[PDB]
């Protein structure tokens, strides 16, 4: 019972609404009890956000930049009614929107499974984690309605004088419509970086989803320059750790996904990213069970939080007194996963055994049969849930808290 | 109560490989014997389409729209190698896409369920009836890779003379890529129709995806012509039937489909009816359980098939001379699907229940353990059944065949 120290720093991000109070709840039952890390602290509330004029957000992803790891409790994007709420003097962007532009890289979703908890997909096993290109196709296209007949034509018009080459696209009779849009080979190649770190430090699998067979260019430079990268710098060490990479048709993708065991990265466009994420995300079910995880393409930064929001349905319940259920693993599995990473940077199995322990230690206690009233309602339906079939936010903690001791065998 | 027809007529597209010989059963089984509608024939087999040069293909779109309802066995699409296989001329295009440009209007994907044959996903109770646009968009799109530093602009420049208008789209410093697509306000327009007829006659309600959050211009130009389309033509129908037009986001709508019962059409642009068929295709279980039905804009005029192809790696051991368990019930129901529309333009309920108890007793014959393999691996799973789980091709038809004539004659 020696509690584990570190070497580097972790960078923490405090949050809004639910989640700040199972934030601070795992802090003080799951974290400090059994392991002293050096945190640099940013506390990203709302109140904070504008009381700083949003420089603590901007402060605490560079601070993710320099340290190399970071947590990040759910935030409250402001909208229209939320300036109204906070009395904000401004309408700030998405924190998320802030700290990602500024690190760069790529978003993976990962979730977590329990035996007992079913899915709604029958052949799920194991993760399936889609990444997301988020430089824009559709997302910064642009768009127009065609009211009179006509044609709609492309140039591309090269900056050393060179000779336009242009394109027949559409001669329009009645009405229409008509839309343009790009990518970069770099915002591509950095898409691909991610991918592949992600892919290998996790020592899964990479798939890939483009539709080349009707946008044989467009979609072209995608599968290329994934392949470019492959056989250059990691095909050699994928196949040490077991695992590889294809290119499937989306089509495919689609249907391996639905028929499969799981157990892969998928990596795919904007468009097919932001649809996907969605039915995937439902069918392995509640949004407790999964975390986002930013990567930047070296592989070497990482932000890390919960795929739900700062759930604000409950966080009204706990300010009436209420009894709440929450399903905080999300949140746990945010700071497991973070802390693994300082620890496989830092080279540090003392606190890299710990995050093993209780990542399982989480499944063991709902395996067994302790859990929040989501994961009931999934193994029990929605109607048929008593009381004694869920633990609340408070006292599920408290069962892993004894269970990880339990486990603290070494 | 001997043998029963109707006035209109059918028409019979021959078609190829595995499906042609379950083809040949079917009608001299199943429906024949009972049905003696009038029939003009019309051969589409590989065979033939390079003996008239796809002109039997064109034909066939013609003689459909001239009479109202067609059925479809499944054809070759012409590959590089189907060539060499067949004959050489030219390389051609897909009899689908030939007959459903001829045609006009959209299709729609329906499965057929069995309580004992489970889905995939472990919610879907009700069938989910995906309508693909199947016009424009990223299918017919101009794209390019950019090797140099330079811009990206689109110009539009009217017919009459007028103002070019242009758009600076984006400014390469290192390569990148580019693309333009488009779409015209009457395909929407006839992918709308289609739709809304299609939901009112099947008496489901509606949703359509798009993504105008996004794309303001383009995808909003689909939500109006709904939007327009239903007050004006649709909305006091629906209501009258108990059924609603809905449009959704993609993300909320294949969230939607997972978490649903089901129950609906659903319809999807051409990007999204693509993919979406796919993952629904699997999630049902077998393409043996499901009907493509096209639809013109009117509603008053089908072409109805198998979403299944051809099986060309069942027929191969059919060649080799050997036993085959290849799921008959998405063409026989591609039959009883198109009679049942002959029916409800002759009035003639007779034909329409004929076409209700035949797909009654596919159905409980399937749910009595009588089913071919694919049905048998949907249960059981891939590697854990044998040949005493189902039943060939032959003896599932004669399986139907005998419990239809009982379930004739007990009324
Ligand atoms: N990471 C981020 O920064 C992030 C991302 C998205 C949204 N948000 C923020 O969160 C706020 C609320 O958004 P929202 O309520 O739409 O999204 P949400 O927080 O995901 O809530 C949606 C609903 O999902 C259920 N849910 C989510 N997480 C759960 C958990 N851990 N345990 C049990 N149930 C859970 C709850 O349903 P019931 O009502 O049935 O309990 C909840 O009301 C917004 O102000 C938004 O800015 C933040
Ligand atoms: N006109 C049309 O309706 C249409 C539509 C699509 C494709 N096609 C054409 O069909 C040809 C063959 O393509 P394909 O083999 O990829 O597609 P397919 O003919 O649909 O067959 C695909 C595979 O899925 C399984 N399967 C499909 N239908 C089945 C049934 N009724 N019973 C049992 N198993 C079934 C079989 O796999 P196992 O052998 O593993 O059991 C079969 O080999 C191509 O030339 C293509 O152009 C035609
Ligand atoms: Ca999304
Ligand atoms: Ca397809």
């Amino acid at each position: 019972s020696n509690k584990i120290s570190a070497t580097g720093v972790l960078v923490e991000l405090d949050g809004d609404e639910m989640t700040r109070v199972i934030w601070k709840k795992i802090k003080e039952t799951l974290i400090f009890p059994f392991v002293n890390v050096p945190i640099e602290y940013y506390d990203l509330s709302m109140e904070n956000r504008d009381k700083t004029e949003d420089r603590v957000t901007v402060e605490a992803a560079y601070a993710i930049k320099k340290h190399g790891v970071g947590v990040k409790c759910a935030t409250i994007t402001p909208d229209e009614a939320r300036v109204k709420e906070f009395n904000l003097k401004k309408m700030w962007r998405s924190p998320n929107g802030t700290i990602r532009t500024i690190l760069g890289g790529t978003v993976f979703r990962e979730p977590i499974i329990c035996s007992n908890v079913p899915r709604l997909v029958t052949t799920w096993k194991k993760p399936v984690v889609i990444g997301r290109h988020a430089f824009g196709d559709q997302y910064s296209a642009t768009d127009a309605v065609v009211k009179e007949p006509g044609t709609f034509e492309m140039r591309f018009i090269p900056a050393n004088g060179g000779e336009p080459k242009v394109y027949k696209v559409f001669d329009y009779k009645s009405g229409g419509v008509m839309m343009g849009m790009y990518n970069t080979d770099d915002s591509i190649r950095d898409f691909a970086r991610s991918c592949f770190e992600f892919a290998l430090a996790r020592k899964w699998p990479l798939y890939l989803s483009t539709k080349n067979t009707i946008l044989k260019h467009y979609d072209g430079r995608f599968k290329d320059i994934f392949a470019e990268m492959y056989k250059a710098l990691y095909e050699t060490k994928f196949k040490t750790c077991g695992i590889f990479y294809e290119h499937r048709l989306i089509d495919d993708m689609v249907a391996h996904c639905m028929r499969s065991e799981g157990g892969y990265v998928w990596a795919c466009k904007n468009y097919d990213g932001d649809v996907q994420s969605d039915s995937l995300a439902q069918g392995f079910g509640s949004l407790g069970m999964m975390t986002s995880i930013l990567m930047t393409p070296d592989g070497k930064t990482v932000e890390v939080e919960a795929a739900h929001g700062t759930v604000t349905r409950h966080y009204r319940d706990y300010q009436k007194g209420k009894e709440t259920s929450t399903n905080p693993v999300a949140s746990i599995f945010a700071w497991t996963r973070a802390l693994a990473h300082r620890a496989r940077v830092d080279n540090n199995n003392t606190l890299l055994e710990f995050t093993q322990r209780l990542e399982d230690v989480i499944i063991a206690t709902i395996e067994a049969g302790a859990m929040t009233e989501d994961l009931a309602i999934c193994i029990k339906g929605e109607k048929n849930v008593v009381r004694a079939d869920y633990l609340n936010t408070d006292e599920f903690i408290d069962a892993v808290s004894q269970r990880l001791k339990v486990a603290m065998q070494k």
